[PDB]
Parts: structure tokens; sequence; C-alpha cells
């Protein structure tokens, strides 16, 4: 079969399961594909990512835990859009995704649609929010 | 908790968005430009550069834009494109390309979890992993 292009989010420490459990609870139509966990002989924490796939909706994305920290960390260069479908699902998605997270541009009308935000959530990865006209 | 549709969206600062489409469009055989529109004179972005795109690398979409605003950050390796390629020749030849006028942070390999592997950033910052299973 053809090459495939994914996004993919490397989480520094252990945070992959509580991100893709966190994402999941903002998307019904969402789940882990694909699972795969450190055992006891390293070298991340046993119980840890090795690799797993999830998809929100008709998007899936791999992210791991590395047990190798970097000086690096996500930013806003690289980053979700989501098509929102309703008013009442871009205010539950804005508060979600900013909670213990970072309005980068708090949720309003910036002249290019009905609404926009720019989150970065509790995992420090961006977020974009559009509610089309 | 409804129905969205969610895609990856590269933020490029400057003018750099259609030189990076095209640049990627030339990488797969599958990929094309979706959407584009481009700024005239109305503003704020310089005219001729990237308002909102739209391309496909097979059957992945992906936003992009020219920002006019500048930030202190960039690309890097916590979000990347990961690739699932389909030979040797093609992950030697896409880490060929990706690693010209960019970085070899991890040089094509086999580093014991698959056949081959490795993690480019390209000339526009951007970090692309190719993996050859196993």
């Amino acid at each position: 079969m053809s090459a495939r292009v994914r996004p993919f989010l490397m989480f520094q420490g252990v945070q992959a399961e509580a991100a893709m459990n966190f994402y999941l609870s903002l998307f019904d139509d969402a789940e882990i594909l694909q699972i795969q966990r450190y055992g006891a002989e390293g070298p991340g924490p046993e119980g840890s990512v090795l690799k797993a796939l999830f998809r929100l909706g008709d998007q899936s994305v791999h992210c791991i835990d590395s047990h190798v920290r970097h000086a690096f960390d996500f930013t806003p260069a690289f980053s979700f859009f989501v098509d929102c479908e309703s008013n009442a699902q871009i205010e539950r998605l804005a508060e979600a995704l900013s909670d213990g997270g970072k309005a980068l541009m708090p949720l309003g009308d910036y002249g290019f649609s009905q609404r926009f935000a720019w989150l970065a959530d509790r995992f420090g990865v961006s977020w974009q929010l559009n509610l089309a006209g």
C-alpha cells in the first residue's frame, strides 16, 4: 500500500495516555487505534507509551512518551486546526483546551469567521478553533 | 461532543508557504494543492503571499498560512510529520530531499525498531520522521 503521512506528537516524560484520554473526552467520535507500552525493562517507565495511534474523527495521530527531555517543546508553528460545527462546541472546546493551558488568542470574533480561538493546552499543544459563517 | 474536522496546520513566518507546498508536492506522487487564497493588495499580509491554503499528501490534508506577524518560536521536533515509507528507494529519496538545506537530526539508519528510520528538519524547519517498517 501507499506511503502514509500523519501528524505525530512527542510528549516528554509520561503524558501521552493522559493526553489521548483528554482528547477523546473532547470529541465523541474518537478512539485509540493502537497502543504499545514499555515493560519493566525500560528504557521508558513501565506502562508509559512506547508508541500509539489515536483518531479524532477521521484524523489519525501518532504519539509517544519520551523518557529523554529536550530544550524544545510544542510551539504554535505546528498546530491542530478544528473546524467547529456550533457555538456551543467552540465554547466547550475553548474552555476545556485552555484549562491548565493558555489562551494565546482568547475566543472571540477576529473578523475572518464568526468565532476563533488559539489555545495551548495543558500538554502545551496548540489548538486553533474556528467557527465559520 | 460533536463531530468536527481536525487537521494539522503549518504557520510559516514571512513568505514561505507556497514554496513549502510546492516542495512537499514534489516529494509525493499522490499530492495536490486543494485550496489556495493569496493576499491581494488589501493586506494585512504581502500581496501574493498565502492568506490560507489546504494541500494533501496522500490522504492527509494539511492547512498552512504565511504569517506576516513574526514570533520568537519556530517549528520544533515536538510536533512532526511521520511517514510510513514503502521501500528503501523511497526512504532514501525522501531523506536526501528533506535534508537538503535542512538538518539530519537522526541520519538515515537502522535504529533497531524498524528496517530504516530518519529524523530530518527540512529547509523550512519542519520535522519529518521517515520510517520503513518493520
